[PDB]
């Protein structure tokens, strides 16, 4: 009785966005990709289950405060068109003030036999934090997977629509968040100090609450302006299209 999941969700997504994505996933399609596989690695409670839920459209993955449990990864496959995506939401990695190695594993097993084209690495926007614990995350990434992990790879920030506090400009403040980020990882990840530069990693803006407010055609949008959901899967699928190995070896 089963096969996949008809994408529901995407009936679901506004007109703009729908006929946006049907744009994203009509290239891979004549590129004879009929599939993506995508990845969800981070801390716990950063809002991986929440964009998860959001980009399928429907209420696959759980959310929760408390992400302190959770301790195997799920798939989440729906298709449509001929064109099948299945996110991976992976637990959180840190384990009570530190990395959770335990769990680490139990995702690069949940994954033994697959192929993967979009990693997603989330963290949270309103954060201002210089969170080494993260130093350590970022380590046991390459300790698991290693170089293709980050070309391959993606910054996103959740909470996408915090308004910083008696301090303003977000795009300052954005930035100096994205940068500490990306800079933690070129560095964290030993090999991409100098090398990084060559073809940068990029990041995406998140906001999964239902009171993020639209836009002209009714789509999730940011303070910056555009729609996250369309454009998000924009760069998940310029990754899954640039022709770098892939999670291999
Ligand atoms: N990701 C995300 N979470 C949000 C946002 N606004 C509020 N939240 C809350 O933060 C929690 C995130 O939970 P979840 O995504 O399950 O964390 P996970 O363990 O990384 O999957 C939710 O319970 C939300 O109530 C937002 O813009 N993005
Ligand atoms: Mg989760």
């Amino acid at each position: 009785g089963s096969l996949v999941r008809e994408w529901v969700g995407f009936q679901q997504f506004p007109a703009a966005t729908q006929e946006k994505l049907i744009e994203f996933f009509g290239k891979l399609k004549q590129k004879d990709m009929n599939s993506m596989t995508v990845l969800v690695l981070g801390k716990g409670g950063v809002g991986k289950s929440s964009t998860v839920n959001s980009l399928i459209g429907e209420q696959v993955v759980r959310v929760s405060p408390f992400q302190a449990e959770g301790l195997r990864p799920v798939m989440v496959s729906r298709t449509m068109g001929g064109f099948t995506i299945n996110i991976i939401d992976t637990p959180g990695l840190v384990e009570a003030g530190y990395v959770n190695h335990q769990a680490l594993e139990l995702i690069k097993g949940f994954l033994v036999n697959r192929t993967i084209d979009v990693l997603l690495y989330v963290d949270r926007l309103d954060v201002y934090a210089v969170d080494e614990l993260d130093k350590q995350v970022v380590i046991a990434i390459t300790q698991t997977f290693g170089k293709e992990i980050w070309c391959k790879t993606l910054l996103v920030l959740t909470h996408a629509q915090f308004s910083p506090p008696d301090e303003l400009s977000y795009e300052t403040f954005s930035s100096k968040r994205s940068d500490s980020l990306l800079k933690t990882i070129r560095a964290g990840s030993k090999m991409r100090k100098q090398e990084f530069e060559d073809s940068a990693i990029a990041v995406v803006y998140a906001e999964n609450s239902g009171r993020c407010s639209k836009n002209d055609k009714d789509e999730k949008a940011l303070p910056n302006g555009e729609a996250w959901i369309p454009n998000l899967v924009k760069a998940i699928t310029d990754v899954a299209t640039n022709q770098r190995k892939a999670i291999h070896v």
